[PDB]
């Protein structure tokens, strides 16, 4: 059994379940477990358990597949169905967009932790999309459809724990991630939108304390110019300064 970093991390993105996750964010979650100083078998334990509450409930090889197939025939809000968050977004989808848009469609947009949703971008007639998440399988669906369809669309596997968005564009769309990058790094949510070379964002949380958190801790340097309920998610619309 691994009894190392290096050797857990070997196993863990050989295994089936855990074969399509960003390595550096299984190397970054072995190496915070390893620093509890626990057995090496509890310490990979702790890091699958981790992993699992990452990859989440999103999407399966199943649904990735039939999101793939979806595309194949045209359908893309059959294949936005197919990621738990672009589901829960479906039924308000224009009205979301029309509200982030309303003063003006970006020409570039950065879809940070972007699951699915670039596709929902590619409907609204965006330009140019550069989507960052840790599952492979996510960049496996969209991606071949972006080459079909002559659409400026590029996938990063990257962790943003790991490293921070480098790209530049018109707005950043940071949806349903503040929220699971802080309980698993304090202060981590805000540097990033620190981070981000845009200069407005569109930030989302699920609702029907997230507002009070949002508003307390934005840093100084942004505005929120506008903030709605739509559907089920909170949305707050910044400028940076
Ligand atoms: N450290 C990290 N870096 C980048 N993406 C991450 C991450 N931790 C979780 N994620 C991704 O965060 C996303 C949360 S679900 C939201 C997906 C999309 N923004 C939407 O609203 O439709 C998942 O796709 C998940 O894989």
């Amino acid at each position: 059994y691994p009894m190392n970093i290096n050797d857990a991390l070997t196993s863990i993105l050989a295994s089936k379940k855990y074969r399509a996750l960003c390595p550096d964010t299984v190397r970054r979650i072995l190496t915070e477990e390893w620093g509890r100083h626990k057995s090496p078998k509890q310490t990979v334990e702790a890091a699958r358990t981790r992993l699992h509450g990452i990859c989440g409930a999103y999407v399966t090889p199943e649904s990735l597949k039939a999101a793939a197939a979806a595309l194949s025939a045209g359908d893309v809000k059959k294949a936005l169905s197919l990621h738990a968050s672009t589901k829960e977004r479906l039924a308000e989808l224009d009205t979301l967009y029309d509200f982030i848009f309303s003063a003006e469609t970006p020409r570039r947009v950065l879809d940070i932790a972007c699951g699915l949703n670039p596709l929902a971008l590619y409907e609204r007639g965006i330009a140019s999309v550069w989507g960052c998440d840790i599952h492979q399988g996510l960049g496996d669906v969209i991606t071949p459809f972006a080459r079909e369809k002559d659409w400026d669309f590029t996938f990063a596997l990257q962790d943003v724990l790991c490293a921070p968005p480098a790209e530049a564009g018109d707005l950043a769309l940071i949806f349903k991630l503040l929220p699971l990058l802080e309980r698993e790094q304090a202060g981590s949510a805000m540097a990033l939108l620190q981070s981000l070379n845009t200069p407005r964002m569109a930030v989302s949380f699920p609702t029907r304390n997230y507002a009070a958190w949002f508003e307390g801790g934005l840093p100084a340097e942004f505005e929120i110019e506008d903030k709605k309920t739509i559907g089920t998610e909170l949305i707050y619309l910044i400028k940076k300064n």
